[PDB]
Formats: structure tokens, sequence, C-alpha cells
């Protein structure tokens, strides 16, 4: 459909036009032409093709609105947008929509104070040079900063862990809604990406204009961008930028599917059911005028002759084929991960003593939790000295036989040295249960340097564990460079297991290099980098990472039992 462009397209002209002074007739018609096309939920090319009074039937559109649809259609753009455009910047419409701001407003800040750009009213807010203009005091003042802050955060993306729990207290708050039945979030976040744009949520209501109503004036919601009889565009006071979308209870696993996407999934899945004789939308599976399938997401993709396909697969990258051929993966769950492989303590940079982590592992039904303090390099500090990790390993050893499970591993997350010597001896390594290693320096070395570094750690025969590898921080440092397929490969022969770190900002290894590493047959450990017990949480997004990679109980140290895992770590392994 091309009805929110076109929304979009008259709402920029009404804008300019009223940037530009122009009636203020023709302007409300603008945002009037918008709000239906924003509402309307049928195809508007549907509609045009019934002719230009058909179009005119609409709420709003008349004779000139009607023939600048068509013009769209048709060229796939309208050239009054254009011309407006030609007579109004981007960074000057930029500055109009900031909320508290408006067209006449930049128009003023335009011609008077030179402001042309964000930038400009950033400084112009910061110096109080704002203040300075009749019908501005400190309430305005704060709703344009804030407006700004709001347009910066679109364009970009925060680690899913950073907002699926605020996600999820809204979608509690969501579901609480009188008339709203079900609702779930939606979105790459269903699908577990490692980073999201906006979140975007679904209502089963059989009320949806009253479900839009009561959820715009949520104690949480700052500001509304849009809504509708069935949208909205939302902030909320937390920041978090928010799509609502509202269904009929009937139609409620099509909107699931489509709101979860990806959208080249769904091309896939549109294309699967045309070919069948049906109609997938947003509202059901039809054939003709009936609808045959939507209540729930199981049955929309029976309709089409598919089992159910997890969401972190749905990204046209072979899960249709395999759907198709009754051949889905089998993947990991979080029922299966029995224990976390790589915590921290007091013993080095954990908020946690051993007693507040097994209590955290108990509470959550852990088999075992791997405590893995850093060596004296990672701190960049004097210790733990290798005699001290080995008083540490006794200690630990001692809770275990004063406490029993959930059990405690003794393990260590050890440096890896420029020249890829490792930051404890073998005398400790051979009695820790569990060893990491990984990389906390040196992070710029040459590909082929730092490939040669980890390949020579990999050489240890104590080693475990090739910890979260490519040491990214997600918003503050980049993968290190390294030849993944050489050091992967090492791994394998080596019997060492690749981590998927779901720390929130690690998120490390990241899908795509899972994927490679799971698919070139290697072991998985999967954890949390725990320095306190809110983190354990994370457990979540490194199973979800492994889902959209594919990933299944096979080959995930995770899934093994205690007595099976230290069997494991004991074995002669790698070829
Ligand atoms: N059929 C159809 N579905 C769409 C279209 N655009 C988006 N969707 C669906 C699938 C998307 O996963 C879902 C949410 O759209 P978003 O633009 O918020 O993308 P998503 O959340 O997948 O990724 P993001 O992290 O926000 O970049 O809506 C479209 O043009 N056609
Ligand atoms: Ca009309
Ligand atoms: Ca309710
Ligand atoms: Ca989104
Ligand atoms: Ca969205
Ligand atoms: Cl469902
Ligand atoms: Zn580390």
């Amino acid at each position: 459909m091309r009805n929110q462009e076109l929304a979009r397209i008259f709402e920029e002209i009404g804008l300019m036009s009223e940037f530009l002074g122009d009636n203020p007739f023709r302007v409300r018609a603008y945002h009037q032409a918008a709000r239906t096309l924003y509402d309307l939920d049928t195809p508007i090319e549907e509609i045009a093709e019934k002719g230009k009074e058909a179009l005119m039937e609409l709420p709003g559109v008349g004779p000139d609105l009607a023939e600048k649809i068509l013009e769209f259609l048709r060229t796939g753009k309208v050239r009054k947008h254009e011309e407006l455009s030609r007579k109004v910047p981007r960074g000057v419409l930029e500055v109009m929509e900031v909320p508290g701001v408006g067209p006449k407003t930049a128009r003023l800040l335009y011609e008077g104070l030179g402001i042309d750009s964000l930038e400009k009213l950033k400084a112009a807010l910061d110096r109080g040079d704002l203040t300075r203009l009749k019908g501005f005091g400190p309430k305005r003042a704060e709703r344009i900063r804030e407006g700004l802050a709001l347009a910066q955060a679109a364009g970009k993306r925060r680690p899913l862990g950073a907002v699926l729990s605020l996600a999820r207290s809204l979608l509690e708050a969501i579901r609480a809604l009188p008339g709203v039945e079900r609702a779930e979030l939606c979105g790459s976040a269903r699908r577990y990406k490692d980073t999201v744009g906006d979140l975007d949520f679904l209502v089963a209501s059989r009320e949806g204009e009253r479900a839009v109503e009561g959820f715009v004036r949520l104690p949480q919601v700052k500001e509304v961008y849009a809504k509708g009889k069935e949208r909205a565009t939302v902030f909320l006071k937390n920041g978090l930028q928010v799509d609502l979308r509202v269904v009929p209870p009937e139609s409620y696993g099509a909107g699931l599917q489509y709101l979860t996407g990806s959208a080249a999934h769904s091309i896939r899945l549109r294309a699967l059911a045309q070919e069948k004789g049906l109609k997938l939308s947003e509202y059901g599976v039809f054939r003709g005028e009936k609808r045959i399938a939507g209540e729930t997401e199981e049955e929309v993709y029976a309709a089409l002759g598919l089992p159910w396909i997890p969401p972190p697969l749905r990204e046209d990258q072979g899960e249709v084929e395999a759907a198709l051929e009754g051949r889905l993966p089998k993947l990991l769950e979080l029922p299966q991960v029995k224990g976390d492989l790589q915590v921290h303590s007091t013993y080095s940079d954990g908020q946690n003593t051993l007693e507040e982590l097994w209590e955290a592992a108990k509470t959550m039904g852990y088999r075992y939790l791997a405590v893995t303090d850093h060596s004296p390099a990672v701190r960049v500090a004097g210790g733990p000295s290798p005699e001290e990790a080995l008083k540490r390993v006794g200690e630990i050893r001692r809770f275990n036989e004063t406490h029993g499970p959930p059990y405690l591993l003794a393990g260590a997350e050890v440096d890896i040295h420029p020249d890829g010597t490792l930051d404890y001896p073998d005398w400790v390594l051979r009695e820790l249960d569990l060893v990491l290693v990984s990389v906390h320096s040196r992070f710029n070395l040459p590909k082929a340097d730092q490939t040669k570094r980890l390949l020579k750690a990999l050489e240890n025969p104590f080693v475990h564990v090739l910890a979260h590898p490519t040491a990214r921080l997600l918003g503050r440092r980049a993968p290190i460079e390294a030849d993944w397929e050489a050091v992967f490969q090492k791994a394998k022969e080596k019997g060492v297991a690749v981590e998927i770190d779901g720390y929130y900002d690690r998120m490390d290894l990241p899908d795509d290099l899972a994927r490679m590493a799971y698919g070139m047959g290697l072991w998985i450990s999967l954890s949390t980098d725990a320095h306190q017990t809110d983190h354990l949480r994370f457990m979540e997004l490194a199973v979800g990472t492994a889902q959209r990679a594919w990933i299944g109980p096979e080959r995930v140290l995770n899934t093994l039992d205690y007595e099976d895992l230290l069997s494991w770590l004991k074995a002669r392994r790698g070829v």
C-alpha cells in the first residue's frame, strides 16, 4: 500500500504551505487529506481505479486532491510537493516538525534568527536565545528541547536489551486497558534482533478507536505524534518511540504476523497465499471475500499450508523454504538452558558474593552457574594472582560442598596477551572447571595479527570457550577485525566452544557470526556476563540470538546437565 507514503506527502505539503503562508483553508485541507489516508485501510489504488469521483467520496478529498492522488499513483511523485520542496529546504522542514515549533514559528526562526537546522535550534535552546521572543516560556522551552531529542533518536537504534523490559512494562499497561483483549510486542523486538528502531505493539479489540484513546492517555505517554481510528504513534515519558496497531479479535493472528514481519518474510507469505487462491492481509487470510483464517497466528500459517514459523527465523533467509518442506530447524528454547556460563563475583569485578549468585541461580531453576572472574590483565589491576586464583578454586569447591545445587563452576575469564599467550599459567588453567579466553586490549591490531593472536590462544589445551569473541560494545566499540573462519575452524578442531554473551550491549557473538559458527559445526556457550543478579535476565537475549542463528539444543554446552557438562570439559576434545 502507498496510503501512508501519500499521507506523509500531503502532510508535508500542509506544513510547507503554512510555512510559506498559503490559504489556511488549503493548509487545513491538506492535513484532513492526510488523516483520511492515514486511517484508510483499503489500498488507495483500489479506489483510484474506480475513478476521480470515487476518490472524491473519501472525507476530505476534492477535485484538486484527487488529481494529486492520481499523479502520485502514475508518476510516483507530486509536483506540488516538489515545488514547495524547492522553496522549503530539508533542515527548515525538520525544524518545523519539532513539537512546540510548527510552520509559522519556524518561519520567524528562519527569517529573523537564522535557524535553518536542528543544530542551530539546539544552539538557540542552550543559550536562551528563544526566551527573547514573545510566546516563549519555560513550558514551551522544555517541549522544544525534548522534541529535538525525540527527532534525533528516531533515526537511531538501541540494543534490544536496553529497551525490552521497558517495552514489557508498557505491554502490561496496554493489556490492562479496558477493551483490549490481547496485545503483544511485535516488530523486530519479537524477532530478537539485537538492535531495534521504534517499538511496535498489536492490540485485539472490538472497540479499536476507544482502545487507541485509552492508549494515548496512559500515564506513561508524553507526546502523541499521530493518532487515528486504529493506530497511533507516541513518545513515552521514558523516551521510547512506540507504534500501536489495533485489529478486531478475529484478526489478531494475522495482525501479529503483519506487525512482526520482517517485511521480506511477509512478501514471501503473501505470494504463497495468492498462489493458492488466497489473500493474506493484516486482517486475515481470505478466499475471495470470505475470511478463512485470522484469529491465531498458527491458523494463519496453516491456511497458507505452513507450520508456524518462530519469529526469530522470519528474515527470508531460508525459513520459508524449510517450512514448505516440513523441515523447520529445531531451536534452542529457554527452558532447555540449565545454567549461565559467564558470571562475575566479588572475587573480581562483580557485585555479588557466591551466596548471592547461588541464591539467584536457585530461583531461576538452574542446575549450575559458572563463576568466571577476570585474570589480572583484564581489570588493569594487580590481581587476582595465580596463587589467589587457585585459593579461590578451593573456596568455590568448599561452597559446593556446603550448598549443593545449583553447583558453581570454578572458572576464569582469562585475558589473551598481545602475543597470544594467556594471562594465567597452565597450572591454574588445569585446575579450573571452565576456562574462557578473550581479548581486552590491542583491539586494533591488523586483522592478520589479531587472527594469529587468537589462533595462538586456541593452541592452549586447557581452553574451553572463546568468550565474547569480537569484543564489541554496542555504541562504543566496533568488533575487532579477525578472520573468523580461521578462528572458528581452529576452535572446532581444538574442541573450544564460542560464546554468545547476551549482556545487553555486547550481544557477542552477533547472530550472524553465531550462525556461521554453528553452521561450521562448533559448540556454543551461552552467558550473560552478569556483574549483578539483575543481569541474569539477559539469558533470554542469548537464546533469542541462538534462535535467529538457527541454533538447536545440540552442541550447546548449557543444555548439558552438570555431570555431562563436567565430562565435556574434562574430555579429550577436538580432532
Ligand atoms: N505488509 C507490510 N508490512 C510492513 C511494511 N512495513 C512494515 N511492515 C511490518 C513488518 C515490520 O516488521 C513491522 C514493523 O515495521 P518497522 O518499520 O517498525 O520495522 P521493524 O520493527 O521490523 O524493524 P526496526 O527495528 O523498527 O527497524 O511492520 C510494509 O510496507 N508492508
Ligand atoms: Ca470528499
Ligand atoms: Ca484488558
Ligand atoms: Ca519497529
Ligand atoms: Ca514502526
Ligand atoms: Cl495467536
Ligand atoms: Zn570479558
